[PDB]
């Protein structure tokens, strides 16, 4: 019971972290785009 | 020790189940506010 137990407690906890930090690094390089986007963006409203 | 390893490992899932969906939760509402903000600023070019 402990070994499997553990086993299967072990795969699930990985693989949430696992999806855990590709979801930061989603919201991390949503935020660098949206930054990005609005210096361009305002850069073309300038140059226009 | 099959006892303690339990309460760990369930707390480690539930906290990692809550931590993904509310991370993936706040990437959609991310990406809605780029499509609003890009919204905002198309408006603004018209506008101008």
């Amino acid at each position: 019971r402990a070994d499997k137990y553990k086993q299967e407690t072990d795969q699930l906890v990985s693989n949430l972290k696992e999806e855990n930090t590709l979801l930061k690094q989603e919201k991390e390089t949503l935020n660098h785009r949206i930054v990005e986007q609005a210096k361009e963006m305002t850069e073309t409203m300038e140059r226009k």
